[PDB]
Order: structure tokens, then C-alpha cells, then sequence
């Protein structure tokens, strides 16, 4: 639900995401990468499926942030893709993919894959 | 680097990708499918990292599509991530990650994975 | 390493992994899984790379199941990819793919991907 | 379904996979990869669902390969998923997951996905 899904959150990395879910669908916020070549906030836009089931399945959702900010450029882009589910203990199950810009001769070592999971801090 | 990603660009499976990049990194525009339970368009959002780097590499780019409008509702989501190689032929090569809205004990098998390259032929 | 490789495994769903692991860097055993169209054993083959680094790096290895055994044909295989971290609590961390065989028409949605942690029991 | 597995194949990298497919669903043979830190044959293993399915489906199959032989050791090891389509042109098409051994801190980037397809041409 968009009020479930706006706040704080962390991973098990210690990387910090603050999203706000809108009445559209729309997910807008920042994120800060505790690893990586990264450093400061960088803007995330993503998407959520507004009417999920009923019943106790997961809302589907994604969101997408290029690491290029004011202060630092790493030339690449991660999206994630998972499900939020709520209750007293709410958690973002999600599956990362990280891709950085290549020549075409490497291009087959282009992308990374993984796994985080968020855990909501309330209040 | 960035640059012709504006556009109607297609996939092999006969997709429709229509999309604005913004000067500062975002992208915009609608999706329709051409398999799947999904029907009409769809609305997009996502960024790219302009730059990109001299050595001739792609641009890194991502976008979410939640696969819910006024004519159908598919409790999912998918996420593209990959680059744009501009040129005569430009490409915007993906890997993608579809996850559908499952209950615990079926969470195991909540996330398909596949691969689309997008042109604007 | 070999010796810390072989034994029986189980990870978060309550499937079983046997195996044994040869000088050669080769694997061979029986999985046993514990959701999907499965029952009963099914044959296990992989590799795993027998001269790792000094340090305190994992063993990376990988191995394939094809879901088909005297009792049931699922026409699929699962591949898993991951790193082996001895020590105390043992553990073998991964991320697999299990491909079901489709018409060329439904290909584009015959990949699933996720990821299990298996712990070693011992003794 | 299963038959034509046996031979010698490639991919678009120009990699060399030759394989043997047993009666009761095993795989064996040599890969040979035409980029990254590998050099020469090395050793494979795999397993294919013999049945398969009337509905022309592929056949599932997935082998793996550890990048150790008596010229290099890159510490990393690639397995393929995937399915094989026989007839005129056969075709086995794969998505992989190559994972190398890092320590507890580079544990979040041990893993590349990517996809391959393979030919006897
Ligand atoms: O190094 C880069 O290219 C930019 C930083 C990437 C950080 C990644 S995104 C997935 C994983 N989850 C995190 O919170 N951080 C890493
Ligand atoms: O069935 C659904 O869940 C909604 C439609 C999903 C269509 C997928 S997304 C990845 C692949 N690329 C496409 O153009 N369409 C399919
Ligand atoms: O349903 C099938 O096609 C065969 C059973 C698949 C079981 C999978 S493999 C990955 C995940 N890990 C397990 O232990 N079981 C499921
Ligand atoms: O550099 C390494 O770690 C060992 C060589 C890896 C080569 C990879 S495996 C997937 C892709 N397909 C190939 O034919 N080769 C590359």
C-alpha cells in the first residue's frame, strides 16, 4: 500500500532508502549505497502494482537509480525488483541487477546480480 | 554516450518502448507488450547516467513498468536494466527481472529472468 | 575443499543436498527437494575450483539437477552457482536458474532465478 | 526433445563447447572460452531431463565448468541453464551465473549474469 511503502528503510548492507509511494503508482525518493563507488544521495524513481491482491500476497514493485550525482559519476545503473509485504515487521524482498557501461568487447561482463532485503523503520 | 535514447524503439518478441530522456538523467513514457497478461500501455519511469564515460561505452539506463492500468491489473512488476551503443544502428541491450506479488510459500518461484535488445527498426 | 564440501546439506526451504566432492574438483550426489513438482532423489553432478586462494576468500563451485527420476519428469534443470566459506558454521551461499522447457512461443517466460543458503550438518 | 545434444558447438563470444549426452540424462565434455582470464579446454559435467515433453518444447539441460586446469586457475566457476531446440538449425539458448571467490566484503559483487546461444556452425 502507498503508506506502507512510504518511509525509511535499510538493508542488510547498512545502505539507506527514503521513498515516498504516490496515489498513481509513482515511487520517488534517494538512496545512499553503504559499498560501491558511491558517496552521497543520488535520486530513484520507480513503480508499484496500486491494487495488489487480498489476500496475504506481496505488492510487486521496482525502482531504478543511475549512481551519477554532483559529486561522484561510476557510470552505471541498478534496478531492483521485488515485493513489498507489510504487517508489524515489514520487509522489501528484493533481486538487483547492476549494469556499468562497457565497450562492446565487454559487454558479456557488464552486469551483477544479488539480492537485498529492506527492513522499515517505524518510527 | 547519451544522446538518441528519445524515441519508439521495438524488441524481438514485437514490444513498444516509447520514452523522453530529460536533461538531468530521467527517463519517461509509456510500454505496451506484445505477450503476457497485459494489454494497451503502460506507464514508465527510470534514469540513465549521462557521461556515461571517452572509450567508447555504453550509457547505463534502467526503468519499472507495474503492470496495472484501466484494462488489466497483473499483480507484477519488471525492471530493465542495461545500455545504450548509439551509432548508425543504435541498441539498447537488456537483462530484466519480472516479479509477481506471492504469498510466502510461494515465494520461491515469485521471479522470472530473461533478455530483451530494443532498436528503433 | 573437498573434505569441507562433502557431507549433507540443507537450506531455509528444508530441501537436501548429499554429495561428495572428488580430487579431481569434481562433485556427484542426490538432492532431494522439498517444494516443486519433485519427489523422491534425483542425481547430482557440478565442479568446484579444488585449489581456491589463502585467504579468506570462498570456493566458488556450481552444480545441475534435471528434475527426472523413476517416480516424476518435471522437464526442467536447475543450475546453482555459489561460493563454499568453511569454518565453525559452514555454508554455501548461492544464486540458481531453473529453466523449464517450453515452445519457442513461451520462451520468454521459462527462467526462474532466486537464491538459498545451505548449512552443513555436521556431525 | 533430447538427440542431436551430442557435438561440437559455439557461441556468439566464439566459445567452443563439446559434448557427449549419455541415455540416462548425463552430460560430459570440454569448453573452451574465447574471453577472460581462461586459456585452453577444461572440464565440464551436466545433466539434461530426457522426456522431455508432444507440444514441441525444448529439452532443460544446465552443465558447469570451474576455471582451474594446468594453465590457470581464476578461482571462478560459470554454470549454464537453458534449453536445446533441435531440427534444421539447432539451437541451445542459456542464461548464466558466474561466480567468483571473493572475501565476506566483496561478497555483494561475486556475481555477473549474462546470456549465450549456441550453434554447430
Ligand atoms: O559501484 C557502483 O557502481 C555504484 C554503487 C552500487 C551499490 C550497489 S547497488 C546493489 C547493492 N546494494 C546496495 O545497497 N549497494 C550495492
Ligand atoms: O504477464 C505479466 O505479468 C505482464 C506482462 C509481462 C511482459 C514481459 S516483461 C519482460 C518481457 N519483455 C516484454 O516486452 N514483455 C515481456
Ligand atoms: O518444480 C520443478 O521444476 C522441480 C523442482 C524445483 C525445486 C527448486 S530448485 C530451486 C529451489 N530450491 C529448492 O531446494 N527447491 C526449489
Ligand atoms: O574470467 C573468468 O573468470 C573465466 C572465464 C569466464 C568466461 C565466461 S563464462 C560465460 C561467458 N561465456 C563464455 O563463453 N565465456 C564467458
Amino acid at each position: 500500500a502507498e503508506a506502507g511503502i512510504t518511509g525509511t528503510w535499510y538493508n542488510q548492507l547498512g545502505s539507506t532508502f527514503i521513498v515516498t509511494a504516490g496515489a498513481d503508482g509513482a515511487l520517488t525518493g534517494t538512496y545512499e549505497s553503504a559499498v560501491g563507488n558511491a558517496e552521497s544521495r543520488y535520486v530513484l524513481t520507480g513503480r508499484y502494482d496500486s491494487a495488489p491482491a487480498t489476500d496475504g500476497s506481496g505488492t510487486a514493485l521496482g525502482w531504478t537509480v543511475a549512481w551519477k550525482n554532483n559529486y561522484r559519476n561510476a557510470h552505471s545503473a541498478t534496478t531492483w525488483s521485488g515485493q513489498y509485504v507489510g504487517g508489524a515487521e515489514a520487509r522489501i524482498n528484493t533481486q538487483w541487477l547492476l549494469t556499468s557501461g562497457t565497450t562492446e568487447a565487454n559487454a558479456w561482463k557488464s552486469t551483477l546480480v544479488g539480492h537485498d532485503t529492506f527492513t522499515k523503520v517505524k518510527p
